[PDB]
């Protein structure tokens, strides 16, 4: 037995597992099965570490994985990960968006960048609405946005446009592309074709 | 796409991934690689999430998985495991091992037995080594072995077949048994024909 071929094997699978992982994450997201995403981000996290050296592919396949985790975070009343970055999940999910169509990256940008406020007014957290607002935005806009916060106003027009529910269509969006790329990845391919031969 | 079909295609990668890590848990823990061992530990325990019904084969996967954890953690001064069970590492993987070839199972079961109260005596802990003895054996060799404990005799010539290292290569000899059977599971396979081609 070689060790180094058997060691290259291990990262060669790590890599199929990774793909797998990250196109079942992509459909439980989609599909807002949270306690099966939860179990398989998991997974996806254990299975990274046995990878030391990404491919520009698999960097992009990991980090679609840390997005979509922050993503679905978004509204989390857990202080732990503020405790940690002292910033809130939206807000790392806009570090990550920011590496990784241009029109369809620049409108989720924007609605991440609204709603990392709105969901802290909608937790009655005014606080952390002003201070997310300084971190992204510290203009009559600006103004404004600094105007809703000050006084509450939840439920301002401003958010119609830039609603939670248009912020998680157009990810969504985003992540049925995703899903296509990665549909025929290994693993899945051969685990659908045993599934098929059984009926 | 049909939900139950996608759902089926995940339980048959899962099987496929835990095959794939026992495997190499097996490998890490024959070659010492602590550090490796942890981390496929880490990966087994979330993919075993994606299974809730499991065939005998993929129980007894498992099993050796959970058995291998606490073997390699025995000597642990970590107080974490005995807070919530309430008994040592090896007890824990001598009551795994008494579910899961007789005399070498039942020479397994000895050597775990007698090395659970001689690892305490290793650490300096012989109040713990007589609560394993206690739980254990609780007969005249039964009065020498707590005579030992008591006298705090830890190189008694008790241990010398009755040894760390005897009991670390009979479960070594039964793991490469184990390695055998796994060799040609479904991922390490096609994992080791990729990187056989690029050579
Ligand atoms: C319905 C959209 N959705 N999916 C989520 C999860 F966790 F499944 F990824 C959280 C979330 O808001
Ligand atoms: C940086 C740690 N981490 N890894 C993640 C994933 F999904 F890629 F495994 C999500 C996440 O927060
Ligand atoms: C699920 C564990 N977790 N929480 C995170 C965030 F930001 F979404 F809250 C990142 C991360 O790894
Ligand atoms: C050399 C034998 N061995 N392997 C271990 C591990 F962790 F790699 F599985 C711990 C241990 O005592
Ligand atoms: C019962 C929790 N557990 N799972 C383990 C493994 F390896 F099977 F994933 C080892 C371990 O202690
Ligand atoms: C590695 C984490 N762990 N520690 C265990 C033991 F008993 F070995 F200490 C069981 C288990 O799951």
């Amino acid at each position: 037995e070689d060790a180094g071929l058997v060691a290259e094997a291990e990262a060669v699978a790590a890599g199929w597992m990774l793909d797998f992982l990250c196109l079942s994450l992509c459909r439980a997201f989609r599909d807002g099965r949270s306690e099966d995403f939860r179990r398989t981000r998991n997974s996806a996290e254990a299975i990274i570490h046995g990878l030391s050296s990404l491919t520009a592919c698999q960097l992009r396949t990991i980090y679609i994985c840390q997005f979509l985790t922050r993503i679905a975070a978004g509204k989390t009343l857990d202080a732990q990960f503020e405790n940690d970055e002292r910033i809130t999940p939206l807000e790392s999910a806009l570090m990550i968006w920011g590496s990784i169509h241009d029109k369809l990256h620049e409108e989720i940008q924007n609605l991440i960048k609204i709603q990392a406020i709105a969901v802290c007014m909608e937790n009655g957290n005014f606080k952390e609405a002003e201070e997310v607002f300084e971190r992204i935005f510290g203009m009559p806009f600006k103004s404004k946005l600094l105007m809703i916060i000050s006084q509450k106003d939840t439920f301002h027009s401003f958010f119609q446009h830039f609603s939670y529910n248009h912020m998680m269509e157009k990810i969504k969006s985003y992540v049925n592309y995703v899903l296509s790329e990665k549909s025929s990845t290994f693993l899945m391919k051969a685990a659908a074709k045993v599934v098929e031969s059984k009926r």
